[PDB]
């Protein structure tokens, strides 16, 4: 990482073992569920893509997945390049280079570079937060992939206490590939849709407009 | 989190795996007791918005619950939306933009702004603490939701040491959704109205006015 | 905390996780032991009374203790007031407020307003450790309350070798009310008072002055 | 190691416990996985060739592997010192002395030198990145050598989800010696050439040119 | 602890969870043994009284023995109170008091004052040193009296590998109350004076002077 | 330790918990293997006497070995003192005293005279470096007579896979006694001099010059 201020004394460290082991264990026992992702921002804060291809490269087994990731994360460098065309130019001294595709990823690119892209001169190039989206992207297109199953099949079981059921619905949500407004839509009309016989009575008994609060408070009662 | 001082060089630095694990074992152990709240609170010190986020997105399970807290934070945003009317203006190089719900709830704002916030000019926007403020309340509701049972039923038992039933009674207690008042009027009104015959007695022995401890030693002996 | 020195760069640093856990650990393990209250002094070092605050509330169980422990930190906080009497008086800009009792058991104040009284100007108020004062004192009550039996009732057995009567009898002794100069008097009198009679002889046989570590080393031969 | 910055203040820092003793135990359990390689780097992260000498000795057992990395070194050494050919001259007041192979294996020379190497005036010499280049060169040797399988004879399994064999195949080529052409090469042919012949048809019936997401979710329903 | 420099930034830290932890966990397991009182110093490097006070308080059984620490401790005290005779006169402002016994044993100073007298103004009182050395003295006192036995019957057994002896013989050495002189006498005399035949013979047979290694070395064939 | 810089802030920190507890658990389960020195060095990096004082002494245990240890440093310490012959002269005020063998091993020096002889003036004397140098001696001694067996009885099995062969040779070469000639020597002589008839004839197969890759290649296929 790089450590952050306004006025004080910035750094370059280096991922913690604390932090390194913490991710291995994260993949080791959780493989590939939605919670992984923000643990993995949350161990990358201030991550530059040397961290970053840190923690995807330690990661033994889902290989697979982790190609996957590789592809994406290409496919996202090509994209990069399309927009951001190189110059032919030498660069002068006194100037940076800019970043391509794969500086980006890391493959092309010094800890010096990364670092310095970050910091520049007056112009910043967050190639740690950059690269840090398109793990992210790939990473959710996994984390769909290995989804059990789909929203449409979560039915609240006949003696299924109301709040169990809101568990496993959103639980499943969170690892759907649908934008803010599909989510939306579903949690309306398929949360209702989709409890038991006993209590989707209850809930349409309080209209079209209810928080869930006032919803699982409605079925507490069986 | 950012680190403080009166005259020291402030940093911002990023939750640590030690907090972040230690977040993600009490939930994963505790489910939704009260001391969370307060284990929450002294993990997220000085934490941003970010940070805040990064504590609740890790969690994994507690799907309704997580939902719940969700809605209750859009209604502090909105509330904070109608009080504060946004201006329909250009920020003029040397401002910083004034800060909406949402990104508050850190959904619409950056670290950098967050931090910015948070340290401004003279006028100081602790973004943190506010938000921190809503996710506590939501917690509430949800650790009210998740009480077993309502204080008025908890009755001391033929056998039961006195000191247990206490810890009974005030467990419930700071489980229950009423304010300061109604807790004093629950405190001195119900604990001696719900004790065992033999005690009740010895209690009502030492008048409407005597201290815990009094309680505690004059019903030591059966 | 409040990291000192006598020219270096002070801090406000928030509890860690390593002191909070251990704190929840010893409570959870200890129970209501004596060396709970140096851990608890240990842990809290430089601590300020939102730090305090934050090790209390995290305590899950032992609700009536907790709750002693509060009745007893307000007698302490009215006790403060009555002796200082507040002003009617507007605070001048360039003056920080004066501390009530509430302030300082960290539920009236801010951190801010806190870290101040402890830096001040010239005159120093170290709230934090007027604070830890009430908590011991209520702590000790509370040691005191959970101390299984009184020290009257230590008393050697026929087969007892002496160190470990010595080890009873300083434990309950730790535990108990009273203040240095009882201590002292139960110390001769009920050491040599309680001891089986085979040791009880030979301890008389030292005469009325004599080490602890020459006693032990006269009954080590049974 | 050596910490860095772009204004701030460096620092030798000696390798930790939490480092050294991580290092230990991936070695003892992982045994030689290309996993150890990204750790070992991650764990090396801006150390000097002590440090890596270090981490180096204090493997017990895999004798055989610990000396095959030692001849490797040497190799690398020895071709340093061809291409970098000494000097006959003295080391004049004001200057450091040109290394040698040696000397970046860190055998020949100080931490001091190590250090100013690395620091060096205006020309730097970073050999703690040139030393660690060696020994992942020497580990990949050893890693290919412990590879228990080539990569010719990963097949797909009658009964075996085409995410699984995926799994095998991809782990096998982390282990070979091939560069980036042959890895291409063996993606393509290899992958659709050895899986089973439910499969095989589908993916012919994507054509020559789909990413592994597609088929992977091609191959899903068995 | 106040940490050192010889131009650096010094500082007043008390003592860590990870300190204080470790010296409940060594006194928890290994009870009175020798290496105890090495560890005691090592996390007690550069401690101030209360730091030490701290450190002992928070053991929990052995209440005998911390009982004759404090019977030595104040013998200490009063010893340094006859040699250091106080003075009848104001501490004029611009001076720091003299501390007298318990001021050293914590008892009696603050954590301000024992921080001022190890830094002093040009004349510097290390207290945590001074009041340390008591400590030690008291602890070695009791580490004598918890030694199991007698150096003096230390005698090697019939079947006993030489080394096990000199194990045996040297580990109730350390325990010994004895001075360097008599160790170094206890050394030669006892050691082949109470060694086997079959051994005690071929250790006459290198005379009056040799090495350890030599005469293990001479008795490893049995 | 004392933390190194090129112009950084230097500090004196004593031995951490971290690093304490390491050594006594890799004493405590490694008893005397040639990893354990490394571990030494490694968890003593930047250490001062007194700190290598620490280590040594908080070892329980092992007390002929620990004994050795002391003979040796001490014949050290002799060999110092005759070489350098002490003066017999007032040091000045402006002068530190020259260090004695016993000073360097920490016995007759402070912290403080220990602390500046590392530092100085011009002329600087590392005595933790000098130390160290003296008790990895004393520990290469202790590893050797720790050593089950001679190198000359590695034969390899009639069975045994040419890499396990490999793993006992150089883990019995790495404690003996003898110097890098002869462990050159051994090296080619009696590896192939002591595989099996199997082996031992496809390695005469590559001539007497071929690199240890080579050879487990060669013997890879019984
Ligand atoms: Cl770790
Ligand atoms: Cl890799
Ligand atoms: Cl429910
Ligand atoms: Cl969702
Ligand atoms: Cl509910
Ligand atoms: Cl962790
Ligand atoms: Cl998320
Ligand atoms: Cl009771
Ligand atoms: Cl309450
Ligand atoms: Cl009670
Ligand atoms: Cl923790
Ligand atoms: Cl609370
Ligand atoms: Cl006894
Ligand atoms: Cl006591
Ligand atoms: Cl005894
Ligand atoms: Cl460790
Ligand atoms: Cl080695
Ligand atoms: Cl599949
Ligand atoms: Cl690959
Ligand atoms: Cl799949
Ligand atoms: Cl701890
Ligand atoms: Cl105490
Ligand atoms: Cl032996
Ligand atoms: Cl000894
Ligand atoms: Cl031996
Ligand atoms: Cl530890
Ligand atoms: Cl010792
Ligand atoms: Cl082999
Ligand atoms: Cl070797
Ligand atoms: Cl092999």
């Amino acid at each position: 990482p790089i450590v952050q201020n306004l006025q004080g004394q910035m750094v370059h460290q280096a991922i913690s073992p604390r932090t390194l082991n913490a991710w291995v264990k994260v993949v080791e026992e959780k493989a590939f569920s939605p919670e992984v992702i923000p643990m993995f921002s949350a161990l990358s804060e201030g991550a530059t893509p040397q961290d970053l291809n840190t923690m995807l490269n330690t990661v033994g087994g889902h290989q697979a997945a982790m190609q996957m990731l590789k592809e994406t994360i290409n496919e996202e460098a090509a994209e990069w390049d399309r927009l951001h065309p190189v110059h032919a130019g030498p660069i002068a001294p006194g100037q940076m280079r800019e970043p391509r595709g794969s500086d980006i990823a890391g493959t092309t690119s010094t800890l010096q570079e990364q670092i310095g892209w970050m910091t520049r001169h007056n112009p910043p190039i967050p190639v740690g937060e950059i690269y840090k989206r398109w793990i992210i992207l790939g990473l959710n297109k996994i984390v769909r992939m290995y989804s059990p199953t789909s929203i449409l099949d979560i039915r609240q079981g006949p003696k299924e206490p109301f709040r169990d059921y809101v568990d496993r619905f959103y639980k499943t949500l969170r690892a759907e590939q649908a934008s803010q407004e599909v989510k939306n839509w579903m949690t309306e009309t398929l949360l209702v849709q989709n409890a038991n016989p006993d209590c989707k009575t209850i809930l349409k008994a309080l209209g079209p407009g209810a928080t869930l609060e006032e919803m699982m408070t409605a079925c507490q009662g069986v």
